[PDB]
C-alpha cells in the first residue's frame, strides 16, 4: 500500500502543494533541528510540572496530559517554531485562494501507555460550518503536526487515509486503509483540510507518553479558537511581524472579493490603533 | 409580493419562516423615538468630527464623498447600552443560529447616503467572509443583516431593494430593479435580512434635504472573525455592558453548536471573562 510521502525539508514547496491535493498530506524530515526540539520539550516540561488549576477547564473537564496555547508559555514555539519559514511557505501555497491565514490553536498532547486510539475523523468540529464547504471551495483549515517523541507503530503513530479528502462523507472505514505517521522529533505532519484519520492511542504497556504539539493555521474568517488578547504588550512587541499577525495582534486581509481587511478598529489597522513595536520593524 | 411589516410583539417562529420563505422582513416600531433620538444625537458628534487624516481602510476606497461612522458601538452609548441588546433582536438571532450556536457583532457603522449618488449594484453580504459564498444553502446560516434607518426610508431618497426569495438562487446574475421591492420604513423600523438575499442601496434622487442614515449591524456566527474588533474599548467602558452586550463585542468565550464541544474564544483553557476577571452592570 502507498504510503507517506517523506520529505526533505528543504524540498520544493509545490511538490507539497502538489502532494497536499493528491494525497491529501505528507511528511518533512528534520523540519526543527535537535536543539529547538530541546528547548521546546524543556519549556513544555515546566508547564506540565505546574501545579494543576483550580478553576473550569474547558477542553480537560480522565488524565488528560494537555498544556494549551504555548505561545503564551514556551519561547522556542512563539519566536522560532510559529514563525519557521518552511511552514510559511507551505501556507501562503495552500492558503492561495482563500488569503490571509493566522494561528487558529497550538496545544500539546501527551498519549499515556494503554490508551485507546482515536477514532477515524475529520478536523472541523472546532469550526463546524466547515463541515459543509465543498471540497471545491478555498480551504480554510491546515493542520500541522508535531512530534515530540518518537512516532513508531507501538506507540501509536498518526494513522492517515491518503485521499481521502476527495469523500463526500467520513463514514466508518476501516484501520487498514490508513497507513502511519511515523516521525522522529523535528520532524512534522502537515494535513490537508478534509483528510480522515486518527491518533494511534498508544499500545506500549510500560513506558514515555508520545508528545504531540498540534498547530491549526484557518484562514482568518476563521475565529480563533484560542485567544492571545491577553498577552502582555511587552511578550507581544518582542515577537516578529509575522508572529504578531499569526497570533491575532494586527489587521488581517481574507483575498478579494473582501478589499479592506478584517480584525481592524475606528477604520484603521489593529496595530496601529495600538503604537505596536515589534522585533523586526 | 412586498415585504411583510410585522409588528414588534409579533411571534418569533412567523419570523423565522419569514426568512426561509421571503429572505427578509421588517418590524415596525421596534426602538422609540427617545432612543432613536438620542441615537442620532450621539451619531451627528461623530458627524461632526472631520475625517482623520491618516491611513482609512473603508473610506478611502469610495469617493471623498463617502459619509461613515465605524463601529458606533464605541462611541454612540445608546446603542451599546439599548439597542445592540434588543430582546426582540435577539429572540431572533436565537431562532435565526438555532442550528449553528452563538453568535456575535461582526460589525456595526453608519452610513448617510447624501443627495445625488447613484444606485448601489445588486449585492449579497458575503464579501467581507468570502467563505460564506461556498456553502450550500442547506447549511446553518452563519450571518445576518440587521438593518437600522436613521431617517424616512422612500423611494425617493433610495429606500433598500430587496428581491424576496432571492437567496434560493444559485448565482446573483445581473437582475433588474422592477424585481425588487423597497423597504420604505421610518426611523424606528427595523429590516430583517437572510443570508444570501439579493439587494441594493438605492441611491438618493433629492436634490436637497437630510442624507439618507442607516446603520447596518452584521450578527454572524461566533465561528466567523468580527470584522470590527472591540478589544481596544476601555475596560470601564465594556464593564458598564450587559453581560449579553460583552458577548456580542467578542470580550466573552462562546460555544458553536455541537460538534464542538468546548467553545471558542478561550484561553488558559478558561474562559476570556474569567481570565480578565470581567465585570458586567448585571454580572
Ligand atoms: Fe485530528
Ligand atoms: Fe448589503
Amino acid at each position: 500500500k502507498p504510503q507517506l510521502q517523506r520529505l526533505a525539508a528543504d524540498a520544493d514547496v509545490d511538490r507539497m502543494c502538489r502532494l497536499l491535493e493528491e494525497d491529501g498530506a505528507f511528511i518533512l524530515k528534520g523540519l526543527l533541528p535537535f536543539d529547538v526540539v530541546e528547548s521546546f520539550n524543556r519549556e513544555l516540561d515546566v508547564q506540565m510540572a505546574i501545579p494543576p488549576p483550580k478553576g473550569e477547564r474547558l477542553l480537560a473537564d480522565p488524565h488528560f496530559k494537555y498544556v494549551p496555547n504555548v505561545a503564551t508559555t514556551c519561547p522556542t514555539f512563539r519566536n522560532t517554531v510559529l514563525i519557521n519559514p518552511v511552514i510559511h511557505a507551505i501556507c501562503e501555497a495552500y492558503f492561495q485562494r482563500t488569503g490571509d491565514y493566522w494561528l487558529s490553536a497550538a496545544f500539546l498532547r501527551e498519549i499515556e501507555s494503554g490508551m485507546p486510539a482515536q477514532p477515524f475523523h475529520r478536523d472541523d468540529a472546532t469550526h463546524p460550518l466547515m463541515h459543509y464547504q465543498p471540497l471545491e471551495a478555498p480551504p480554510v483549515s491546515l493542520s500541522v503536526i508535531f512530534p515530540l517523541t518518537e512516532f513508531t507503530e507501538e506507540n501509536g503513530a498518526t494513522e492517515v487515509i491518503l485521499g481521502s479528502h476527495r469523500w463526500t462523507e467520513v463514514g466508518t472505514p476501516e484501520r487498514d486503509q490508513a497507513v502511519l505517521a511515523t516521525m522522529d522529533p523535528g520532524d512534522v505532519l502537515i494535513v490537508r483540510q478534509r483528510v480522515v484519520h486518527a491518533g494511534g492511542g498508544n499500545r506500549t504497556t510500560a513506558g514515555k507518553p508520545r508528545r504531540v504539539v498540534l498547530a491549526f493555521f484557518n484562514s482568518v474568517q476563521l475565529t480563533p479558537f484560542e485567544t492571545y488578547r491577553t498577552m502582555p504588550r511587552e511578550m507581544v512587541e518582542s515577537m516578529t511581524v509575522l508572529g504578531q499577525r499569526m497570533l491575532g495582534w494586527r489587521t488581517m486581509k481574507p483575498s478579494d472579493p473582501n478589499i479592506v481587511g478584517i480584525n481592524l478598529i475606528d477604520d484603521k489597522r489593529l496595530e496601529n490603533v495600538l503604537q505596536l513595536k515589534a522585533a523586526d520593524s
